[PDB]
């Protein structure tokens, strides 16, 4: 027997909001709810992570262009744990996308409809601008959290790094959050670890975009766009399409069932 | 079928104590239970974290005021994992607030009544004093775990850093621990990660208060109050109010339901 | 009561694929599903981890052959968190073995049949080749992610380090993923931590193979096989047999039941 | 509806073995099962952690006696994650105590009977000896994983550090693993984090004993007992008694119930 006072804890699924956006979803109320979750979540994630990167980039310079593992770990924690917290907070509000590339994968998977998806992506972009301006104002010194190529990487290598890192993130969302099972509630944790490793892959070489809202906001705030800024848009878009493609193949194959 | 010997493991919700404080709660017994949980939890959390900070601050000095990412990670682990353990231990005792700013958010949300909340906040303060005195006595050298501004931050920047970091913590409590669902049991983990990232944001600039009991106790023990000590009270109070405000908006909107 | 829209989240077990490979499993469809999961999972895990190791190995050299704890932690995170993500993504596809030594333990335990197991191990090997070639092409500089003895270890010490580290990994798989209980869904997390600690044990001394597909692929890509390369095959094979042996003893004893 | 093939995953509690040691438990079979779990678990935990400490202690020396945060984090990960893995593997075998101080707390709480408890503690001691000898033989150089006072700590400070760190560990076991609820399955994770923070507290000052089997085995292997070795026995024993005392007070108060 479950006592009545325990029942909500046992019966109420901790499921992404988009799983329950059916008929009735096109109200102004419901669009505002989704937008508010994406705004709050994206702001808190990116603001946190930008300040952490600002601090980490005050570490003494490493000679000869070498890497600084502790620095890279710190920045990776700021984005990976930051997104973890943001998605846990907003999971039942908006689904915690916090990333236009994530929303695009979800639109392709027909988890989120296109108009709602556009509203969410524009909200994420505005939140990233706001986060960049707030982190800039709140920290001494010049902005140190904008994306740039490093570590000898070319534009072409950077594009592929960005695309594969984004694919890992998006495939995690699809398999854990979109698919419906007893680990869906835990997806925010796995999404955070995916982003953590994508930052360990990419910071040194690309600064780790993985998220057009993350790359755009600091560029506006610093009034500085490298000519290669397009990699931070195309790379994540290609990663979203790659992840979708793999998910769609497995859905076509009815992966979860031995004997369909 | 569930075997009888397994039933408690399956049916007994691991829910914060305050969720079940209704009629009968105003007994001396029940107030003592709540106070004892907050005392034990806050002591063990802050004592642990103060000793860890003491050790981390014995690292060789970084030139030119630069940051030391490994040092910052270590201190962040001491507070973030420390609070994680403290809240898991005391979740069903007192609810594991361990922070007057957390209790204030819970009072505003009507999760905890005001008198009980005052008792809990005074207990947390006394525990923080005790923890500071014990960490001082048990470690060689001068106290190295008091809060101070650094990294070029002004008082005004420090106030806002403190407020936003505290907001992140408090919004995590509200959405995961107060809201009733299948992830409420896991809230202590997410609360610890929230505190971890708030320390990665704040240590370098403010020393990371985020908790008036954490800032006050070392100040008493070192017999030293900077004139800006008020930021460590007002900042977290403002963060608690911000987090409450966002939660209250979502409750007003019935966020969890598509068609109310 | 569980609402119908919540039911899948509550009822659908997040269980490894091999748990449900009975009659009907020998179709071409089902073999392709298993192979695709192992390919995708092993590629994403090893590619990620190889790039992270490449970066970590750009850290300034430590004098006198000493260790660099932050470097070792970074590499350990790349493999341990990398495998965590890979197994969570592929758990219901292929079971997320990602390691021929893991598949061998599962074959010995009769969790996976021999022919399917061979298909999975050959797929993992090809994925490791592909991952090594892609990480090589995508990063500047020479390959820095191949296995080699270091830290003064002899071949014989390295063989035993490899064997015991692999045993820890394989025993975790057996007790958490093969055994059927309320923590089976969480096995991917524990498997990742097991691999993390096995890397903290082995990187300094052997480079941390723990996985013949991980050791072979970089060796092909660098066109370089040390004469001691056999330790990276025999060590993990012996660890798989050790882990199996302990599991089998406990199964023979009916460990989970007081009164059989 | 739960499908029959999913039922074991949903119904079989992942509960410590000692929870089900009632009538029938005094067979030779059952004592051997408990001993084998403690042997395997304690060996794998301590062997892992000793090798990791050996490596971490090859880091370049820090001037002036200062601390090395990355080194301390690495050693803390080896013990905290090591114990996590060991307890998850052995939870349903022996309950995963892996520490005579833990077993003593459980005996005081009447979770484990005294004779069984003595068998388990002697097994842990022998496993720690075996682990120390194996880590010694498998690594080049002198043993670097024995406990010693450092960081300016006196014997008396070290005794109290050891006692409080052990209390944190033991109180976590009692509240999460002994108490029966929906988070009992997760206790191994929390136990690992508790041990992680206890190492961040103690390594610098005492070497972090926290476990008489951990302190004794290296001392035998190095043929070296400091005259203060008793702190590594009395400290953890006092911590076990402290944790018991707090748990017992809360049990006496019926902490989990508002209106008994
Ligand atoms: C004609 C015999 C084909 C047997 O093949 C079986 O086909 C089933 C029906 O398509 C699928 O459910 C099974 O997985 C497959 O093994
Ligand atoms: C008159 C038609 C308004 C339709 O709007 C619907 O209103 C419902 C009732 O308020 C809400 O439950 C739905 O979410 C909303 O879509
Ligand atoms: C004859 C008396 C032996 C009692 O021994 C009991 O034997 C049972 C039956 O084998 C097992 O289930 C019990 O665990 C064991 O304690
Ligand atoms: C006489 C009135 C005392 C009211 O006090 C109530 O006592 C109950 C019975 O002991 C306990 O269950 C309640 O927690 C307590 O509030
Ligand atoms: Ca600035
Ligand atoms: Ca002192
Ligand atoms: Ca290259
Ligand atoms: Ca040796
Ligand atoms: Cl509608
Ligand atoms: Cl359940
Ligand atoms: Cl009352
Ligand atoms: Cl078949
Ligand atoms: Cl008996």
């Amino acid at each position: 027997e479950i006592k009545p006072e325990d029942a909500p804890y046992i019966t109420n699924a901790y499921k992404p909001a988009y799983a329950r956006w059916g008929f009735g979803s096109d109200s102004v109320r419901n669009h505002f709810i989704a937008m508010s979750g994406e705004f709050v979540g994206t702001f808190l994630f990116l603001w946190s992570a930008f300040v952490i990167a600002q601090i980490a980039n005050q570490a003494p310079e490493t000679p000869d262009g070498g890497s600084n593992p502790a620095q890279l770990i710190m920045i990776s924690f700021g984005f990976g744990f930051g997104v973890m917290v943001g998605v846990f907070i907003t999971y039942r509000v908006s689904g915690g996308n916090l990333n236009p590339a994530v929303t695009l994968a979800l639109v392709l998977a027909r988890a989120i409809p296109p108009f709602r998806g556009i509203l969410m992506a524009f909200t994420q972009i505005v939140a990233g601008m706001a986060a960049a301006g707030a982190a800039s104002a709140m920290t001494p010194g010049e902005i140190a959290f904008a994306n740039a190529l490093g570590g000898g990487a070319s534009r072409t290598r950077g594009l592929f790094l960005e695309a594969f890192g984004t694919a890992i993130l998006c495939l995690t969302v699809l398999m854990l959050a979109v698919e419906k099972h007893r680990a869906t509630w835990f997806a925010p944790f796995v999404i955070g670890i995916a982003l953590l490793i994508a930052h360990l892959i990419c910071i040194y070489y690309t600064g780790a975009g993985l998220n057009p809202a993350r790359s755009f906001g600091p560029a506006v705030a610093a009034r500085s766009f490298p000519n290669y800024h397009w990699i931070y848009w195309l790379g994540p878009i290609l990663g979203a399409f790659l992840a979708y493609s793999i998910w769609q193949m497995w859905k076509w194959l009815n992966y979860q069932t031995t004997n369909p």
